[PDB]
């Protein structure tokens, strides 16, 4: 008789280490026999029993036939799909959930809740399904993309929490929160505070009263807009993060924007989906997070963290962690999502890492992970091993 | 211990919205590595548990080098074949049922029975599975090709009900319903009233008294035979639907069959098998509806509704609910399925998207699933993506 | 908590009919993607829940280029591997239970037992398998290639009954039957009467007390040896069966072998393992055989049945019961097998229709099943559909 | 509800015989359509349910595009993997556990437990993966390549014990033991004796109260270090299998190491894992070796065994029990193993055979599995029969 999931104090440990890379055009080369998907923006969510890596495909193998446009964000084809995590994400493998150009997945213990959203820029669609079943829709409200996170929502009790956006990307995203149970929409959750633009939050709990997330602002800062939201009062607030370590790519040099910490300062168009995880301990949370290894670019990925705090005021340098990839190995897409052992939950950072050669071939990723795991430091870094010429 | 299943009231919806497409031959290029299985006539059932995906295959894959004669209807190769629905049917993927160029399937709530047609034209037979356990047939009684629904049949309380029928594809084609429990056929029930041509129903329950089915009529006309089944004194009433918006393709324009609601018009000729799926709620009744764009071509596809009233009586234009495949794009079969979700039941429409490059090459099919899901208005259409020169 | 399988009455019925063709060289051209292994020997077993689908591989694909040999008996390479009934026999989707060029396999309710017999022709092994772990063997009495059924072996109450022989295929082959519980040989049966030759027996059970095996006489007739096995005893008896209709492959005209039933006569010297399977009814006990078309190649199949009688004794003709495998495609091994209903058991019988094209190229198999449904008569035939140029 | 596993008495039987072949590159020929994975060190390790067979990929397939490299031993793609026993490990069938270029595995009877080393030589990590969850380390403490068993680990009450070593392949290599529960590391077990060189031991239990080991020096001996690990004390001695059948390779002539059990002798330098096994009995423990047939080069295995006595203390040669794997084909490592039978266990020795075409191709492996099988003498040989230039 499978109950409702809640968040668990996390294992023991105090560093991350390499655990797991899951790199599909290892085996798509022409002289080879393999047809791996071509995906971007994975993300992963696991159950009580189960580890899910999902990703949005372009619906085309490699080798194929089908690359371009896969370097396209939208389309009518891209769809949300799934492998057990560990399995390589082929044609065959892999299982189609949903017409798709965004998403996010989540267990609540009991099943599977996929969100999808797609449709026309100007009038996008939300699609909750929950099992097998198609159960609930939301429509944009600014007409301008809705979308949502490209991460895991999070279940407490039943109740699913996701954000949403919907506005353009380059002025006002005003994200919402909906509140989600058995597939069906039973609350809108209206942020307060710094809501201008806020997408992409990461998400997790930082205990059973609060989900916090580390969201991505496209337009006006490089510091991360960072979301606690009450779970027992269905409250948001919105604030900047006030770290001297601005986690967006791009960014100007750390602690070089002036004034209180919701100054939005430079180099704050553009932006990146950031890794974000909870380390939850008796008295401490620890809070790990990932950033690009170079300031413009997507390139590189490296792990930070700090116990305790209100990231909406310490200004003070994250502590740094390790180098996940490499400044010369491409770092995307961030992710925090967290395993199921018997007793504790452990924390994780998934990493997307992006082959991309242009518009003229294929457009791809792999996904490398990291996970607490005992003490000491950071030891060592992720390839892709990809030659995309083969 | 598993229950008979019921059909269920409805899920809370007013739209259809775009699900899910299974475009198999996106990765059937001769660039590629995948295998998908060459097919025709797909249509999906849904049990306690899980969705199944089902078609009839040329026993043939893409690339290969047996596309002769895939665009042919009957031959002593096909087979029924299914995958679990979101997997793409490949040669590894697919399970092989039983021979069969004509195919029905269903769940009970305890186990899937499988229906499958072959042999030859003037002595078909119907074969029925049940599980992996082959347990009845029955013969052909007109001796004019055996056929029975391409889509799931429908039980209740362990009575599993299918349309069969026998006849001229250009003259009289009685249908029969075949009453069957755990494998074996307990009784054969005639229907009564416009009864000359009735093939290839979809049908689902409008509630635990009637089953409903929208018909193909291939010989008279282009209003779509609909029969009403009663379960509990197993008797059947056929009568041709009366709305103006003719369902059948080709078809005439709609209201131009002037005359009584049996008047049978022009055009009549030809036919398609089409999308029908209820909409059960406490008080009323909706009944979802597809029909190509085209008047004369199995291009596009549309969806229609109407709450309540009588389909053999009333004439009034079914309301157009949106374009699921725009006429640029191939529309061919449709047929009606439900979903269960927990505590209710989820209908949707699926549609078969066939690549047809003429006798000189492969001939198959995609499959796009539209759901009841949320309210407002459809709001994307589906297209392959597609390349039959690959 | 399962328990020990018995075999129980049959299903109704009174004809078979085509059921399923497995034929996984449709999709092993160099056009193509897929990798069907190469294999001979196919045989079916089924226990409470699944159809398992059994060869002889040469642990070779197709396309491959390890073709040179696939035409001969007996390797270090071949082993025993099986899929589910229902699926194709690839490289990916087959599981390697031993090294063996000689098989079989049974369900007991509890557990699979395998079997296989490898090494030197002059002394080799029978080695008994029960579930994952490997129990028990037994040695070559005669030192003249030991061997055993090519078909499915027998339990009842948790006790498995498999014939085994061992002696030069052109003179003397004493067979034996083992008796294995838990994948261990508790007892060998020593036949009495027509013990000459005996080989690739196909047993089943008529009932509860006994089984009964057709089987090959490779050296001195084209009568079948027909074995009856005591289960209460652990007795068996051979006779050779008395009807005109002979059948084995070579065989002379159908009752032109004069002199009393024990007579050889002519066209003895060479084989083929034919099909046979039991249909128990409450009173009577039906006898379906199958014998290849021509009367000296392995091509065409046709169906035979006799209902009560003592095989030993009657000289009457078996009734034919329709073609399975017309003239002009390859029949060679069939065997027959049984699948459980919920509540009784229907006979089948399996077809092994080898693509032919000498030892220049590949050798292999596909299969074509059989079974007992509904009433009427056989109603089609099956061809392979492979051109193995391609 | 699941309990502990014990080692428990061994089935009956005095010989091992042929069990079964994994040779994935018979389908990895560039005419083919099979992507078997890359891959060494292979072992195996059962479960109450299950066996699974485990490598270490070099992340890339035959035919590929990533040979170069494939011949070296360590890197930043190198992961764990596993497939069902039986299974060909391709990249669709196999999956990847974690990154690791050193790796063991075993169930306790509730759950899997997976280890994998990586990171830099000067600074490894031992990572332990309980089910899903990354649950432990332990590093390296002689910043000298640490690095594991490369063979199943042996749990017993819920306790795992785990060989790990570190320091130079040509110096000393002081190993440690690992005490495991539920994925964390409990205890460490500091031998005692003859600690100079120990590595890739291969470990059983001889009984409830003992686990043995006999590994590698790959420094200073051709004789065998042998750990008596007490598990009631949690205590560990080691030292030299006085045997004159030297188990390493290379080594010198049998017997030929003069002078007292501890003695190193010539050509100690180079090494080895190699098989080992205990046959428990109620009064007596039967202990099987394998060994390559080639004195200097990986080129065949022999099989050898010896009943009671002190491996640390007895001289006598082994009994030769046959030849495995001729001294034409390769013999690389060896590994014990045991499969849960109903009420027994059963002992088995894998083989790991190389394809190795030098630096400028593939590298990669087969496998081959004896068991203990009935009585007599073991009757044929394994080869691989794969052609590298294909
Ligand atoms: C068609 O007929 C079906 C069979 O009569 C109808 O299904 C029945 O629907 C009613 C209400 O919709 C259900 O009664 C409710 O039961 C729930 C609890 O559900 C379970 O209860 C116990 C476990 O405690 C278990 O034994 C049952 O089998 C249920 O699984 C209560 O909370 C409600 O208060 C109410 O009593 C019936 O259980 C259900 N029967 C079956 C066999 O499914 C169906 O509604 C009809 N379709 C229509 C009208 O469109
Ligand atoms: C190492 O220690 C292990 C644990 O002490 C030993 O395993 C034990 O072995 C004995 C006899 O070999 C078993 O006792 C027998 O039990 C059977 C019935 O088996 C089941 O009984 C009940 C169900 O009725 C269930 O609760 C148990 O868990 C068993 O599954 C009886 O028929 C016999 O008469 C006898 O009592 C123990 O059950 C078994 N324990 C465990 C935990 O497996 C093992 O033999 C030792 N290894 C050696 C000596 O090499
Ligand atoms: C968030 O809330 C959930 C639900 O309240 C917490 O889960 C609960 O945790 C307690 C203690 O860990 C469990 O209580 C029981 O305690 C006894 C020991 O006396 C033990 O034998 C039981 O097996 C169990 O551990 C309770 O079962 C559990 N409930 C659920 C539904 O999971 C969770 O710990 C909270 N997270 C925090 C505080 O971080
Ligand atoms: C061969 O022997 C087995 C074992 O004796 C026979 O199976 C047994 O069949 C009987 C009757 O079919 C089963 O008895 C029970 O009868 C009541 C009806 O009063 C019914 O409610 C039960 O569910 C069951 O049918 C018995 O359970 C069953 N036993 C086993 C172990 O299967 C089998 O029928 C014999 N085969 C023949 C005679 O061909
Ligand atoms: C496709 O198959 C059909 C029949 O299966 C082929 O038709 C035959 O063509 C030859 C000439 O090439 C005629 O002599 C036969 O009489 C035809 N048979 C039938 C039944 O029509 C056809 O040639 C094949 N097409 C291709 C491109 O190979
Ligand atoms: C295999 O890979 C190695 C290194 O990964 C290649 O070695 C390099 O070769 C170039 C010349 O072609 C040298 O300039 C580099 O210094 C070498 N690097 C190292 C680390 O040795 C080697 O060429 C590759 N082999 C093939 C056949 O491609
Ligand atoms: C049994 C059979 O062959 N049915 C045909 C076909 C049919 O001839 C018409 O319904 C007229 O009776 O309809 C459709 C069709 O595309 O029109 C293909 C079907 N293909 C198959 N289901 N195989
Ligand atoms: C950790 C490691 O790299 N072990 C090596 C190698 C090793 O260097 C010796 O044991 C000496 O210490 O032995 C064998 C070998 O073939 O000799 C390959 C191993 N390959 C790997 N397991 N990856
Ligand atoms: C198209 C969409 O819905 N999300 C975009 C996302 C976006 O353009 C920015 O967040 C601005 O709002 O950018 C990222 C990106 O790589 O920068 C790709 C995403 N692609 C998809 N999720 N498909
Ligand atoms: C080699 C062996 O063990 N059995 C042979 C079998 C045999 O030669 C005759 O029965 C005579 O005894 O003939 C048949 C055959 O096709 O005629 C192939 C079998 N091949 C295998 N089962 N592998
Ligand atoms: C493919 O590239 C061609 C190049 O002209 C372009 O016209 C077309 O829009 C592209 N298709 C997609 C789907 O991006
Ligand atoms: C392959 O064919 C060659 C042709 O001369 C022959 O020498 C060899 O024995 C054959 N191999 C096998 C395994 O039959
Ligand atoms: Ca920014
Ligand atoms: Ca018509
Ligand atoms: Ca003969
Ligand atoms: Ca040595």
């Amino acid at each position: 008789e499978p109950e409702w999931t809640y968040p668990r104090l996390s294992c023991p440990g105090s560093t991350f280490q390499k655990a797991l890379l899951i790199s599909p055009h290892r085996f798509g080369e022409t002289k080879g026999n393999s047809a791996p998907l071509i995906i971007r923006e994975p993300f992963i969510a696991c159950g009580p029993n189960e580890c899910k890596h999902f990703a949005l495909t372009h619906y085309a193998a490699q080798p194929g036939g089908y690359y371009n446009g896969t370097r396209g964000d939208r389309n009518k084809l891209r769809h949300l799909i799934s492998v057990k995590l560990g399995k390589i994400p082929t044609v065959e493998n892999s299982i189609f959930h949903m017409a798709a150009w965004s998403g996010s997945a989540c267990h609540d213990g009991k099943e599977w809740t996929y969100i999808g959203v797609d449709g026309p820029d100007n009038n996008a669609l939300l699609k909750v399904k929950y099992g097998e079943a198609y159960t609930d829709t939301y429509h944009s409200y600014a007409n301008k993309i809705l979308r949502t996170q490209e991460s895991a929502c999070n279940c407490i009790g039943g109740n699913c929490y996701l954000m949403i956006t919907d506005g353009s990307a380059s002025g006002v995203s005003e994200c919402r929160f909906l509140k989600i149970r058995e597939g069906r929409i039973i609350k809108e959750i209206f942020p307060t505070g710094r809501v201008k633009h806020t997408e992409e939050c990461t998400c997790g709990f930082a205990s059973n009263k609060t989900i916090e997330c580390a969201c991505r602002d496209n337009s006006y800062t490089a510091k991360r807009p960072f979301v606690k939201l009450n779970v027992e009062t269905d409250t948001a607030e919105i604030r900047l993060m006030c770290t001297d370590t601005y986690l967006d790519t791009p960014r100007p040099n750390d602690g070089s924007i002036t004034g209180p910490c919701e100054s939005n300062g430079d180099k704050g168009s553009g932006g990146i989906k950031g890794g974000f995880v909870h380390q939850r301990m008796e008295s401490k949370i620890g809070r790990w997070y990932s950033r690009t290894m170079s300031k413009t670019e997507r390139m590189g990925m490296g792990l930070y963290v700090k116990y305790d705090g209100d990231p909406w005021a310490d200004s003070d340098a994250l502590a740094f962690s390790g180098v996940m990839v490499s400044m010369k190995e491409p770092g995307w897409y961030s992710f925090g999502f967290e395993i199921k052992d018997k007793k504790c939950d452990v924390p994780c950072i998934g990493i997307e890492m992006v082959h991309d050669g242009g518009k003229e071939t294929w457009h791809s990723a792999a996904t490398a992970i990291y996970c607490l795991m005992g003490s000491g430091q950071l030891l060592w870094d992720t390839v892709t091993g990809v030659d995309m010429a083969l």
